[PDB]
């Protein structure tokens, strides 16, 4: 032993890999957010204008833009990215 005991074991993921394997593989998040058969999201899509939250780029903004001047109800629903919105 000269650093710890192994290196890579292949897997595992249990109660006692917290310090035995934690190299070996935590992910990070016990299961995710989201995101199933769904697109690249982890590119930094759309911030919420509510405060710094994200949304799935569908949409550019040019193309909301078209949208925007066309319509502009209330926001509403897109109230969360106002370039939806006039």
């Amino acid at each position: 032993g000269h650093h710890h005991h192994h290196h890579l074991e292949g897997g595992g993921n249990a109660q006692k890999s917290a310090m035995a394997r934690a190299k070996n593989l935590e992910k990070a998040k016990a299961a995710g957010k989201g995101s199933q058969l769904e697109a690249n999201k982890k590119a930094m899509s759309i911030q919420c204008k509510v405060c710094m939250q994200t949304f799935i780029c569908t949409t550019s903004e040019v193309k909301c833009r078209e949208h925007a001047e066309a319509k502009h109800p209330k926001a509403d629903v897109v109230a969360c990215f106002p370039h939806l919105k006039k």
